[PDB]
């Protein structure tokens, strides 16, 4: 209950929200129904529009008026955006010459370069190329300021996960908004784009940029815009504001447009009603520009342009239906459209099973445009699982559909041809990213990035420490001019062990045979030296990891990789291995097939043991450095070594198989020598992070060995690629990923096929960033090179998406 018939009288857009029942003045009043009754003749004045014209120079000011042309209102920070232009003989921004900004240019009393977020809702990448014929001043900021190609979103490719991410350097899953739309079944409540209950601080976890802000003393302008203050109105207050004494004026600000998101549901992302809305956003950022530039701001003001998401081409036709698929489908409820989630519509039905409902939506229709998950089978690379508003039971959708319930829902309810949601790496979910002040470099185009990464530029932007957040920061140091982040590499916890030959073979009893029994010191001591380290510069090329946890473990060396054997797993954490151009494929001999070797320096209770494996009548097992590249004959036998050996299920066997066989040497090929480390994750609380031991819940029947859910590969060479990998002088170049190690296929429909058609399309999916790896196993890569940390922290934030340009 507010009781509104107090006053908004030189209160318009307070900074200080007031407790009902006061009337508010604020922007959220609206939102609330709680403005004080003048709020709207006061606060959102129209009359003589949002223009100059002649006549109006020098009138006497009238208060009634949206903006002034009175020779005051520049000390009051109050006219029309174009009074210079209109009135004083001044040029518009957008037709000055770009001049690079060395140093902020502002006036006295300004303690740092405010920040201006402009933010613009479903702003697809590929507009600032194909709109900028009409859109003049993006383009300005654009070339003459800091750009990248596009700027990767969060998943899903909604509108408040991805803000919600840029206020706070989190995933999705960590912040709390997993969804537009979301059921908490903790609370029992709902959040939706309609209604009040998103207004509730529970559903906003970790600390947006206002909050951090504020709590370091830094102010700030609101970041939510009511609906009903129109675009002119926003960009004169955020000027006003800017024209306030130094102790009251916010120093971090946000404009939201809801364009062109709104048009291109209606028309598509580029149907031909999208040139407009276009052509509106950029008048809307010429008159900031221009309002900046008379109040002497505009080399003063840091301004970051950017989106949400993108928009793709969606209409009512392609939907699929799960009453196609499921008989039960009144049981289910699901969250529908761009993605999928389904839970039980009653949860005293103990009948639904939703390893059942999984089956009976898996590869059923020879063209199906979705796939369900398990939310812990999800690409890590989504990082959207550990949240108990997501569902359990996922739906990734292609690109171009929908999913929903029942014919019903998409004719009670064609409406619409574009919509977004989907995996944040189609090209169409894409968005945009330039920054334009004294902070930001000048004319330069740094490479994409994720938007979970701005948070922590936009701290350092304003002199702020970023709150906790997945960002890594100093990874976009080269967006900035100044105010970088100069971070130091985390210290290794636990050193490693370097065991020499301490175990006799009749020592071990471990099920496992090997016809090796097959006999001078040219090569006696070669050998020695193979496994004292000599050839290690070749296979470990940028240092080793640093185990960033409490561990017990050995580095084993050998003639073609190097390994971190952890005694506590029983199989290495990494294992390292370089792989030239001119490297061959060797078969594994008959001799060798079924041939496990125990390793000397590793006891036997710190091993694996094979009758395990053929007790364990679902699980099989596999080699890390794979003996198809093994460099002679003689040092194939190091690649069957007991500490080489991981547990792999035999429909992953297939997929890891092909990898080793066949695709890395292709990489060698195409990229002149490659490096790889490959490894283990378990990760069975999907938190994205190293589990401890006590966290497994799967071992190899009747032992101690456990089953990694995932298992990794980081395949680096050198980004020119005329210089071989183990021999690069400059920046490196690196594809990695994460494959779920999972009993079946039936994640690739086309299984049955050969690994050709299926096995490399399933890698691409679960491509992923150096950075997700090291959380997932608590190392730290790239320790020794040449380069610049903040330019290895770039690297190991890449993602290759496998899409085209
Ligand atoms: C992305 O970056 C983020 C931020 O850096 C990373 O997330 C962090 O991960 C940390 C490690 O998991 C985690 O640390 C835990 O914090 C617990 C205290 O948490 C509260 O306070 C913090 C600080 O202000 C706040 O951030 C938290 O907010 C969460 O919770 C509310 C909802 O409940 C949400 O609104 C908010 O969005 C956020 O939710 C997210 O985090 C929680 C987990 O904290 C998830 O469940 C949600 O799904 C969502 O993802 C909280 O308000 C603290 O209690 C934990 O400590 C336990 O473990 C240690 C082990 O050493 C032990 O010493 C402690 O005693 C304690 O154990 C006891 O409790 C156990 C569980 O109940 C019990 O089993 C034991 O028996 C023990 O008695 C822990 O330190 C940190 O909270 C989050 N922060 C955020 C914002 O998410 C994230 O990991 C990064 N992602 C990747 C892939 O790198
Ligand atoms: C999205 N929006 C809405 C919105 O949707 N309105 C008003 C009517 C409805 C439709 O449904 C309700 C209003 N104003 C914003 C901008 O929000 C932001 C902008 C930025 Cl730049 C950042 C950052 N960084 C963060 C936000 C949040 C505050 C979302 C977190
Ligand atoms: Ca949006
Ligand atoms: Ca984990
Ligand atoms: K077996
Ligand atoms: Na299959
Ligand atoms: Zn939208």
């Amino acid at each position: 209950w507010t009781a509104t018939s107090g006053s908004c009288k030189g209160r318009c857009f307070e900074l200080q929200e007031v407790g009902p029942p006061d009337c508010r003045c604020d922007n959220l009043c609206k939102s609330y129904s709680s403005c004080c009754h003048d709020f709207d003749e006061l606060c959102l004045k129209t009359a003589r529009g949002w223009e100059c014209t002649k006549d109006r120079c020098g009138e006497v000011r009238n208060e009634e008026n949206a903006c002034h042309c009175s020779e005051d209102c520049l000390s009051r920070g109050d006219c029309c955006t174009n009074y210079q232009v209109v009135c004083k003989g001044e040029s518009h921004w957008v037709d000055d010459d770009c001049e690079e900004i060395k140093v902020p240019e502002c006036p006295a009393g300004f303690v740092r370069p405010p920040l201006i977020i402009f933010s613009v809702d479903g702003f697809r990448a590929s507009y600032m190329k194909k709109g900028s014929k009409v859109m003049p001043n993006i383009e300005k900021l654009r070339s003459c300021g800091t750009h990248a190609p596009y700027m990767r979103p969060v998943y899903p490719t909604k509108t408040f996960p991805n803000l919600y991410t840029l206020a706070t350097g989190l995933y999705p899953e960590s912040h709390g908004i997993v969804g537009n739309s979301m059921y908490d079944p903790v609370f029992d409540a709902s959040f939706h784009l309609r209604g009040r209950e998103k207004f509730n601080h529970r559903w906003w976890g970790g600390q947006p940029l206002w909050i951090t802000a504020t709590k370091q003393g830094v102010r700030a302008g609101t970041f939510f815009w009511s609906v009903s203050i129109p675009h002119e109105r926003r960009i004169l207050t955020i000027l006003q504001w800017l024209s306030l004494p130094d102790n009251e004026r916010p120093s971090v600000y946000a404009f939201y447009s809801e364009q062109p998101d709104f048009s291109g549901h209606k028309y598509g992302p580029f149907g031909p009603e999208m040139t407009n809305p276009l052509r509106e956003i950029d008048k809307t950022v010429g008159q900031l520009m221009d309002g900046l530039k008379q109040l002497r701001l505009h080399r003063c003001v840091n301004v970051i342009f950017v989106g949400d998401h993108g928009m793709e081409d969606v209409t009512c036709d392609r939907t699929e239906f799960l009453s196609n698929y499921l008989t039960n489908v009144d049981d289910i409820t699901l969250v529908p459209g761009t993605l999928g989630r389904i839970r039980a519509k009653s949860i005293n039905n103990s009948k639904y099973d939703p390893k059942t409902i999984i089956a009976a939506l898996t590869c059923k229709k020879p063209d199906q445009h979705f796939k369900p998950y398990m939310k812990q089978h999800l690409p890590k690379r989504l990082h959207y699982a550990n949240n108990r508003r997501i569902e359990d039971i996922h739906l990734l959708v292609d690109r171009r559909w929908h999913v929903a319930r029942k014919p019903l829902d998409v004719y009670k309810k064609c409406f619409f041809q574009g919509d977004h949601g989907f995996d944040n790496k189609v090209n169409s979910m894409q968005t945009v990213f330039v920054g334009y002040g004294p902070t930001f470099k000048y004319r330069t185009k740094v490479p994409p990035f994720e938007n979970i990464e701005l948070y922590n530029v936009m701290c350092d932007l304003l002199g702020l420490k970023p709150a906790p957040n997945n960002g890594t920061h100093g990874s976009l140091n080269h967006l900035l001019r100044t105010n970088t982040f100069r971070p130091t590499m985390p210290d290794e916890v636990s050193r490693p062990n370097y065991p020499g030959i301490m175990y006799l073979q009749s020592e071990f009893d471990l099920g496992c045979t090997c016809d090796d029994k097959v006999e001078n010191k040219l090569e006696e001591l070669n050998k020695r030296l193979h496994t004292k380290g000599s050839t290690k510069e070749r296979h470990l090329l940028y240092g080793r990891p640093a185990v960033l946890y409490r561990t017990s473990y050995d580095i084993l060396y050998h003639t073609d990789f190097e390994s971190g054997y952890s005694e506590i797993f029983l199989m290495p954490l990494w294992t390292s291995y370089t792989i030239s151009k001119q490297a061959e494929v060797s078969s594994i001999p008959e001799h060798l097939t079924n041939c496990v070797r125990p390793d000397v320096r590793v006891s036997p209770g710190f091993s694996q043991n094979c009758l395990a494996y053929k007790n364990d009548k679902q699980m099989s097992y596999g080699f890390l450095f794979p003996p198809y590249l093994s460099s002679s004959p003689e040092a194939k036998y190091d690649a069957f070594l007991v500490t080489n050996m991981v547990p792999m299920y035999p429909a992953f066997k297939r997929v890891w198989a092909y990898f080793q066989r066949v695709l890395v040497k292709k990489y060698a090929s195409e990229r002149n020598g490659v490096n790889v480390i490959s490894g283990p994750i378990f990760d069975y609380n999907y938190d994205g992070l190293r589990d401890t031991e006590d966290e497994i819940k799967q071992y190899v029947e009747g032992s101690s060995i456990p089953v990694p859910t995932h298992y990794y590969s980081i395949i680096t060479s050198c980004l020119d690629f005329t210089q071989p990998a183990d021999k690069c002088d400059g920046p490196l170049s690196v594809s990695s990923f994460i494959l779920p190690h999972r009993p079946d296929n039936d994640e690739s429909c086309n299984s049955s096929e050969d690994e050709s058609k299926w096995v490399e399309e399933l890698m691409k999916m679960h491509t992923a960033r150096v950075r997700d790896i090291e959380h997932l196993t608590g190392l730290d890569f790239y320790r020794k090179t040449s380069r610049s940390y903040s330019e290895i922290l770039t690297l190991k934030t890449y993602l290759h998406t496998y899409e085209s340009e």
